[PDB]
């Protein structure tokens, strides 16, 4: 699945590794906003769920125009699991 699909299916060893814990990350961006939040509680993230359906939106903002336009969940979905090791 070569210059076709990437990310969906693909394991690579986080390079990013955080120096001040243990922690470890795909790209720099995550290592980069890991710090700035934990370390730092000056950097928080967007969380804001829907409550028509139940998405997932990064803007407060946003969740809420969704929300006008959103009709609901139609249909039954939000259940995932993938207990492995790696
Ligand atoms: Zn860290
Ligand atoms: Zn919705």
């Amino acid at each position: 699945g070569s210059s076709g699909s990437s990310g969906r299916t693909h394991t690579g060893e986080k390079p990013y590794a955080c120096s001040h814990c243990d922690k470890t990350f795909r790209q720099k961006q995550l290592l980069d906003m890991h710090f700035k939040r934990y370390h730092d509680p000056n950097f928080v993230p967007a969380a804001f769920v829907c409550s028509k359906c139940g998405k997932t939106f990064t803007r407060r903002n946003t969740m809420a125009r969704h929300a006008d336009n959103c009709a609901g969940p139609d249909g039954v979905e939000g259940e995932n699991s993938g207990p492995s090791s790696g």
